[PDB]
């Protein structure tokens, strides 16, 4: 099968087998330096050319075997970047194993990393570097075969400003003052586990670690670094948990990085080193969700990946399984269901504001000449957790089908699948309930648009109060808001609450008094929960309330997580009286933004 986002030979022709990166991060210059050496098999007899991706890298040479080598850079193809040709030496036979060091350069607008100047950061002194790979950027860290149908392990060695910590998605193997450069340490990584290469990521900068489980440190600048350990402590119980219901976590170590305001993610699963929005720092606890999906990707995602992003679905679907069993062993079944139930609210909030129509409302698609970034959304996750869910139901039970989740991540841990190996799997593992899949619709479930052909059943016990209390604000006229006090909120928890304020925003707008009214018996621009604070600013922005726009415009710029910053800006787009507003804020954040955020936001204002 072919990934139609790499422009690199296919795994069909030859497989990188190992990484050893050696670099240098200059902040000064925003360049990434070094060598690449890539442990190539080929899988093809008498083969003597190959080709790797690459976006915005500046290529100094090519060695094989002590010396240099013929290779040419083709044009760029937009968001795949430029392919990168390379001329062996010697023809290889099938299985036969080189090693390729390519001289390289990043480029300052690469759009895997974000260069943060001191300001920009929580200590003031120090700048900050950090990558996103996922799903086809790290072509733009280095030249590689950027598609998930391959696997490699890695090691690397990375030189900075001494007054700087390096981490990557790896096990931490030492540091060293630079022996060339008094001025510069060098940090040292070893990943044993083979990775898909979306997976590799490096961070630089003023960072501390503390410890908060026997085999997980957080790690962020000394500012957030108490906040962050308080609000994660529940890490190893969830590692635990995801053990028992994957098997055994093979990556050793499992920490934490909370990256500065600006990253543009709720999480990013890297192996060993979870990447975090700091937006999830509560206070409380009640966004730990993501960490039980970031854990369950050690599984879902990192042990059996997506063979192409056309089959993202598995990744995202299986992983929000695993983390909504995680909470519902941690919280009880009925709060799984409540959760399972905001994600349906979720996946019809996605269709609507998609179309029912819309290629992208497809659980599988088809990303021939489509960004990714542009496609990327919470379909994925919600219409792929759906249809496990109603499977789990169809089949038996949950007990039942996690004897299924855990035997599919046995059988292909290690490798990369499609769709069809999946549901190969599925029928195999539940051969004696044939006749019960084979009722499935599943052409309208794996590729039609909109909501899926069957809605599964959930418990309503904790979401009953959240409707009821948004019905009541919903149907009040105005000669009913004074009956609204701060007493209506004193069982809800801050889950209930969230959920209170998204399905009031599914009936948004509602009146300009009502919202008011709200505010002055709710107080709720006094919460800092970020996903309270997104829904209720939304809330007021849709309802057109004037004083909300400093307040939106505040929260779409002083954090970048696109979940919140894409639709706050969108919605202020949107109202006449914050318009131009919205437009002039985002030009005058624009080259500070992370990259993809910055691209992003300005296609959805059509700024251009
Ligand atoms: C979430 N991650 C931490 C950052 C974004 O990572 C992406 C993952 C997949 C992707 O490609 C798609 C998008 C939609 C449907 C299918 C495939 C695009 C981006
Ligand atoms: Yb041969
Ligand atoms: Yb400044
Ligand atoms: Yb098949
Ligand atoms: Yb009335
Ligand atoms: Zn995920």
């Amino acid at each position: 099968i072919v990934d139609t986002c790499s422009l690199a030979s296919p795994a069909s022709v030859c497989r990188t087998k190992h990484l050893h990166l050696r670099c240098s991060v200059d902040f000064t210059r925003r360049t990434l330096t070094g060598t690449a050496a890539l442990t190539v098999q080929s899988q093809e007899d008498n083969l003597r050319s190959l080709v790797l991706d690459t976006k915005d890298l500046t290529i100094e040479k090519v060695v094989i075997n002590g010396q240099e080598v013929k290779y040419a850079l083709g044009e760029r193809q937009s968001y795949k970047g430029s392919p990168m040709e390379i001329s062996l030496p010697i023809a290889l036979s099938k299985n036969q194993e080189i090693v390729i060091e390519i001289s390289f350069e990043t480029s300052p607008k690469s759009s895997a990393l974000q260069w943060l100047t001191p300001e920009q950061t929580s200590g003031k002194e120090h700048p900050y570097l950090f990558s996103q790979c996922q799903a086809i950027h790290c072509r733009a860290i280095l030249p590689c075969q950027d598609t998930p149908s391959v696997k490699l392990t890695y090691t690397a060695e990375v030189s900075v400003p001494k007054e700087l910590v390096a981490l990557m998605s790896a096990i931490r193997d030492g540091e060293t003052p630079d022996p060339e450069d008094p001025s510069r340490k060098i940090y040292k990584f070893i990943q044993k586990v083979p990775i898909p290469c979306y997976l590799i990521a490096l961070v630089v900068g003023a960072l501390e670690s503390r410890q908060i489980g026997p085999r997980t440190l957080v790690w962020s600048e000394k500012e957030q670094v108490e906040k962050s350990a308080y609000e994660f402590s529940e890490t190893e119980s969830m590692l635990k948990i995801a053990e028992d219901l994957g098997g055994p976590y093979v990556w050793g170590q499992y920490d934490l990085l909370v990256l500065p305001p600006s990253f543009p993610y709720g999480g990013m699963e890297n192996p060993c080193l979870t990447f975090v929005t700091p937006t999830l720092l509560a206070g409380d606890k009640s966004l730990s969700n993501v960490i039980a999906h970031e854990i369950s990707h050690s599984w879902t995602g990192n042990l059996v990946t997506n063979k192409t992003w056309d089959h993202f679905w598995l990744n995202e679907g299986h992983t929000v399984y695993l983390e909504r069993h995680i909470c519902g062993r941690l919280f009880g079944e009925k709060f799984r269901h409540f959760n399972a139930l905001g994600g349906w609210g979720e996946l019809q909030n996605s269709v609507k504001t998609f179309g029912e129509t819309h290629p992208f409302t497809k659980l599988v698609v088809d990303l021939t000449d489509i960004d990714p970034d542009v496609a990327y959304s919470s379909v994925p996750y919600e219409k792929g957790f759906a249809l496990l869910f109603y499977l789990e139901q169809l089949l038996g039970g949950p007990e039942i089908f996690l004897g299924f989740l855990k035997a599919y991540v046995e059988k292909f841990s290690y490798k990369s699948i499609t769709t069809d190996d999946w549901k190969d799997f599925l029928y195999s593992y539940f051969k004696d309930k044939v006749d019960v899949l084979n009722q499935v619709d599943w052409n309208a479930w794996l590729y039609s648009p909109g909501l899926p052909p069957i809605k599964p059943n959930y418990d309503m016990t904790l979401t009953n109060a959240c409707i009821a209390l948004s019905q009541r604000w919903i149907t009040a006229k105005e000669d009913d808001l004074n009956s609204f006090n701060a007493t209506d909120l004193k069982d809800l928890s801050s889950h209930q609450l969230n959920e209170f304020l998204a399905q009031t925003l599914q009936r948004a707008p509602l009146p300009l008094g009502h919202i008011k009214r709200m505010q002055e018996v709710y107080n709720f621009n006094a919460i800092n929960n970020s996903e309270i604070r997104f829904r209720w600013l939304r809330l007021c922005i849709q309802s057109k309330w004037e004083d909300a726009i400093p307040l939106a415009l505040k929260m779409a710029t002083e954090q970048g997580r696109m979940k919140f910053t894409r639709p706050l800006f969108k919605d202020l787009a949107a109202f006449d009286k914050s318009h131009d507003q919205a437009v002039r804020t985002y030009q005058e954040h624009k080259a500070s933004m992370h990259p993809v955020t910055a691209m992003l936001v300005g296609k959805d204002l059509k700024v251009d």
